């Protein structure tokens, strides 16, 4: 009886952060903002400090759950993925290439000037460059 | 000592959630606001959206924390029982007949159009239509 | 699967606090504060209610931990250390004698009449009187 205990009680915290606006839940994913805008390094380092990483949506309903975020804060997000070395093969921080993608019409028509990726409050996506200040959104 | 863990982690984040005042814990159940009024239906709907239900008193105790939310963002709080089919009966949402009340005196007094339960600041009961602005009060 | 299914969930929300600023995690402790001022006793008061204790720090880490919150809300804080029936001699409130301290130059320099321990904002202590008004920081 622990064990069921266990399991009420983490459904109820993440019931009452859930409520409050703090998380949202996307299958295996939570994703979070504070509402701060920074660039995408200090995002990096934001989301790191708090023990997860910047956000990156990997499908169709990740990319909803963050346009949402997107959406309810007005602002453009940065998210979880680069250009660096390659030029237009964009991967996620693990160094794994993107899959799922939402460009915008004409994106990514970004310079080699244009390493990081920003999702606009539709949802859809304009690769940036990355010293822009967005809202730093982050997926534990 | 995985499960010692996980309990002593359990109990600070509910602590941290306690503090902050984002929720209170009855027995088994725990009531949370983020202080948003809105009617009874989309009371609901936010409610188990963030996976919870609309609070219901089912106890002299559940009644006194709802009270304190009530009081603490000064509004009434429409509370999770309804007398739809049956007039003068209240039933929770799961169907069952309430038992515990705590009615203002006077009331239930309704018309056939009260339908929904609202708390005063104090606590006590009043039927109501569903459709005014109140406290959103979830459980968990 | 549950198991590690819980510790990520876990995991998860503990990280969502940290984001939002409402917890510092350091070893086995967790820190947090609401924001509010109050006296000693009232600190006290309020953290047992959470569920947990007036904070003291143990380790230069913790104290380091502590004054962040000092720095960040701008407030000097009352600690869970006092000096009541030995004078001169600061004990936590689990009645064992303090080890780690922090005294700012000149420090504790105090009447018998100051038998709390307060931290200024650079995280160096000053032994004082309990009934001043100081933010509130809580151990869990
Ligand atoms: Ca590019
Ligand atoms: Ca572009
Ligand atoms: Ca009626
Ligand atoms: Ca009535
Ligand atoms: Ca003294
Ligand atoms: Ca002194
Ligand atoms: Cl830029
Ligand atoms: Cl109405
Ligand atoms: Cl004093």
């Amino acid at each position: 009886t622990e064990l069921y205990e266990i399991k009420h009680q983490i459904l109820q915290t993440m019931g009452v952060l859930s409520l409050q606006g703090s998380m949202l839940s996307v299958g295996d994913k939570v994703f979070s903002t504070n509402g701060q805008s920074v660039n995408f390094d200090t995002i990096k380092e934001m989301c790191t400090r708090a023990g997860g990483n910047i956000a990156v949506p990997r499908t169709p309903e990740e990319n909803e759950a963050i346009a949402s975020i997107a959406k309810k804060y007005n602002n453009y997000v940065y998210l979880g993925m680069i250009d660096d070395q390659t030029e237009g093969d964009f991967h996620y921080l693990d160094g794994a290439s993107v899959s799922y993608t939402n460009w915008y019409p004409g994106e990514p028509n970004g310079q080699g000037k244009e390493d990081c990726v920003e999702m606009y409050t539709d949802g859809t996506w304009n690769d940036r460059g990355c010293l822009q200040y967005r809202l730093a959104v982050c997926e534990f």
